[PDB]
């Protein structure tokens, strides 16, 4: 009866028409969604019989065959992947094909994170085309393989969420223009690293548990899988932090394919994403595998931690 | 593990690149497949609770939103449907959204038949753009909702069959360049109309049952649903006939959306399609709802009936 | 989301609770449903992925694990299968695992036919337990892998249709206490064998194409798969006929697991099943793989052919 | 296509056949599987389509139709439900239909918790039949709607995991006689309530973040859904803790259908379930909706917190 179904394709296509463009993005996101549906199906009967290597080979293949990319950066590949000339296009794509895959056995939410840049140079494609600021992303998002499979997409016009209807094998648009809440009730961080944190994070944790103005204390959640913690942060409001510890002095989370996508999504939904020292999106990278500290969330909460970072400075 | 999956999109896109074109066909067939997956899902839980009217509204919508059509001809609509200017493209499409839908209750194979022309005039779109010879089709085919859902596609380069993988919601290419057999063993026709047939059909039926050279007699099958009878004829070889009776002097089957698609498919697979008087594809139409007699099948069998039509002439 | 789902299990249990007899039967049919779902899925992705052998082995394994059978007859195995003493129960199941399996490649409907007897002896299970007349059948029916999957189940109360809801893997009751039309307008027979047809048949078909009482001729329909044509005959009406010719001298369809299951379905829905001479249900079997002619369908139609048999003898 | 599928039904039946007891139990759990599949599907398309109310009604309808229950306790209904005399059997089922349902919107895992007692009386069913200590549980477990759907079922032999194969709608055995790690490296507790935590807890958490025996600190993990964290704790190891604070004075988790099902799973897999004072399984219930603290998980970890409880009393 739902004859007017807004699929992701119908959505992405109607928009690149306003860009007065060539169609490569619609083709790209199209291919990407073939990878996303196949990984979901795989995670759903994963047990009835690694997985993140299949995953990876599926995203690289659907992206080369789309004739819309030229440099592909993977979590799994040492170097950047340059698309053969016959299959080349203008977009650069950095992705993590199955984020949080250590946790596939404990059956909790995992996902694919991706960030798409445009190559702007006249030269032959290289990893340098990929070493751009995250503020330069044309589009970015993640797919979520939880109780339902969700693709959240951020572009210049906003943040939209599409859900996989498993009956038809199509992502359907279920929420338009997701704006995050100004202030939330949840803080998300691995507190098992408490001795390794700096003075400003420890002070912020302390007042969420023991509120200064004799208020109501913050709830705590940490799924242990970045996509699940950030999607909850977007839809429910709150703060999410994976700051620098001593196992990880530059942070644990990679910049081109975990911090920049999720930060692009957050800021487009009206939140902030910072390292405590600077905006994540404005960090200029040097190595495609470099890590970054990240504190992303509802504006008033991230701002709070930013001020605890200044007194301590 | 199947990282290199040839989907219909990957197939259609790689080909329009050789046409040095604009992308409207890939978009069109893409939209069409959203309609096809949704109708399949519907026929699969059709009972757990008309259907061909939903079907129709689903194909018209996915085709308008593709920005690749301008005139749409339906079995269900009196007139041709002209696409609003903002959503217009170059292709004309004639379809039957759910062929053989009287038979949905008896649970047998049904399907969607479509034929795509190109508008070649400079004028504003009209039904006249649709009144072309079937020899002028750029592409044509059918989707089959039987035990599996099959989309058979014919274009200038050949006949290819793609199957719906229901796990991923993607049509996969399972047979490349289907050529029909020279001569087959099966004849397909509704013999309950036997008193109404002409002398040449009656003579051809007679020698399939009672072979002149003391041979082995032809088997007989007639599902009663054009898509199922023609797909069997393509994949197994044989003859299929719905010739003029007295309930139907111009035949029962419509020309722009049942006879021309199936004839385009047949001739591209190397078979023949005739009315007994002329090639179906070369019939120039006058009304978008006009019917035609059709005898389509393996070459040596159709040719046989063509000669029984000449002695009788 | 229906909170009041009526599955095949809840159904059968609500008929057997008012009996104090078998919850052993619920176990058997329940097990038969797992195999039917596992075959349906395999047929639905068949081309993307011997089918009847793996189906044979699935129906035997799921049956032996019900703890409800002791003897099993299959189309594929020459001798009966006496189930292990440890896994025994009181029922004999006779099954054709994948009817019309030559018709799989052409995507025409296929199905699973099963008759279930009760072992009416104290002795050790032997194929003589399988050798009851169909009259002695406790439950019988079929599964049709069509545009939708349907399990039709005839027991002593009547016939009930169930449909596979692919979303949850359950057979849902969609038609209760089914009864066939007294008279239909379709006849189903392979007229390629017209030459070796006996004269009762030959006369009867001319009364269909050329009505004596000048009425409309019957429509012909022959899918070529027993389950598709016996199921169309049960819902629409009309006659289905596979009589004896010489190439198949005492008929083609096997008596224990194709003619008798269909004949018990037909008679518990008020239609008739004969061989032209006697009732199928009273023929006392001598080989497990013994054949028989079969004419079934609407009571006023079987009757009209039985009186042309009375005339030639 | 596996011909030797081991479903939950074939499993349970192969353990109960070597017992001469219940095939009444197979009926119950079988019915519980229909509801679990019907809820899984609803959660998987949730956003595209009160969920816990329709889930409540589904678990009650499918349960009353098993002819295996007489008393039912639900999170949603204040009084027990004494099943009709016509539909009775010997088992009491206590169930939480949709655990952590506030977490549905954020797409984090949710689940169904069920404990099953046997009515140990001759009398008329009354909620006093529901009021056994968990020690008296015959079968207990949960369903996790995660990246995959899993039914974990603990009976007297041990714990077994089953996974929903979405293709055929059956739960397939994927792990046999499960046993938890003696000691894990993760602790799970909501530290937003750190202020009102009692001192055994507060000390124990500092031994996790700051190890006395200078070892690596434990990793924190808290999904916020009981089934996700009790299931991660069973497969990985570690401790899960919901102790009493004042806002929820005698603990938050309801004893009859959340603490006791989880506690019987944990103990039949060799882990421990306590309240800090006593074992959960021996607490004699007084209200059906009575609450309790719960600390569960690896034996060497519960032990380490039980000795800090011995210290403060
Ligand atoms: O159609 P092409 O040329 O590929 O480019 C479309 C451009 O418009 C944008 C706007 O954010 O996406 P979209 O296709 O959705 O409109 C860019 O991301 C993209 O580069
Ligand atoms: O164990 P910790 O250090 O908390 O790491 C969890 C974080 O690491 C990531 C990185 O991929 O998962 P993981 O290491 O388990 O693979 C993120 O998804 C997640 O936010
Ligand atoms: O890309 P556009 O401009 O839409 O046209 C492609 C042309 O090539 C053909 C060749 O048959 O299809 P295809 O896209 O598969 O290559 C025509 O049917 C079609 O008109
Ligand atoms: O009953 P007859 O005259 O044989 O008609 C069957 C033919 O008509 C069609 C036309 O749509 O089906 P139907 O009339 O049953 O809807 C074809 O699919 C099929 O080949
Ligand atoms: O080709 P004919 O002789 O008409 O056979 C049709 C009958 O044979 C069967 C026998 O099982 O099919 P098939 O040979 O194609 O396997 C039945 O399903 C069907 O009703
Ligand atoms: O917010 P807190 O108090 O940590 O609650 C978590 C616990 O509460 C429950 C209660 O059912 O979730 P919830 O309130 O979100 O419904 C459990 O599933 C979960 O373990």
């Amino acid at each position: 009866f739902d004859t007017n179904i807004v699929t992701l394709t119908r959505f992405v296509m109607e928009q690149g028409r306003k860009a007065r463009g060539t169609g490569e993005m619609t083709q790209l996101l199209n291919s990407l969604c073939t990878a996303v549906k196949a990984i979901s199906t795989a995670v759903r009967k994963a047990g009835i019989a690694k997985l993140d290597v299949l995953s990876n080979d599926l995203v690289i293949n659907v992206l080369k065959s789309s004739f819309a990319t030229c440099v592909l950066v993977t979590e799994e590949d040492k170097n950047a992947i340059i698309v053969e000339p016959e299959k080349r296009g203008k977009y650069v794509v950095c992705f993590d094909p199955l984020d949080g895959s250590s946790n596939i056995d404990c059956l909790v939410s995992i996902g694919t994170i991706f960030g798409i840049y445009r190559k702007n140079s006249t030269d032959e494609p290289s990893e340098k085309d990929a070493l751009q600021p995250g503020r330069n992303l044309v589009a970015a998002g993640y797919a979520l393989y939880g109780s339902a499979t969700m693709l959240v997409l951020a572009m210049v016009n906003g943040v939209n969420c599409f859900m996989l209807d498993p009956a038809i094998g199509e992502f359907i648009l279920v929420d338009r223009n997701v704006k995050i809440k100004k202030k939330g009730s949840i803080y998300s961080i691995n507190e098992g690293y408490a001795k390794e944190f700096d003075p400003a994070i420890t002070e912020y944790i302390q007042r969420k548990k023991f509120p200064p103005d004799n208020s109501a204390p913050y709830g705590a959640r940490y799924v242990g899988s970045m996509v699940a913690d950030v999607h909850r942060t977007l839809v429910y409001g709150g703060i999410f932090m994976y700051p620098a510890n001593k196992k990880s002095p530059k942070g644990k989370l990679r910049l081109l394919y975990e911090c920049n996508p999720m930060a692009y999504v957050m800021e487009k939904a009206g939140g902030l994403a910072t390292t405590g020292k600077e905006a994540v999106l404005d960090i200029v990278p040097t190595d495609i595998h470099q890590r970054a500290p990240i504190i992303l969330g509802s504006p008033e909460d991230v701002t709070e931690l930013l001020e605890i970072y200044q007194k301590h400075a």
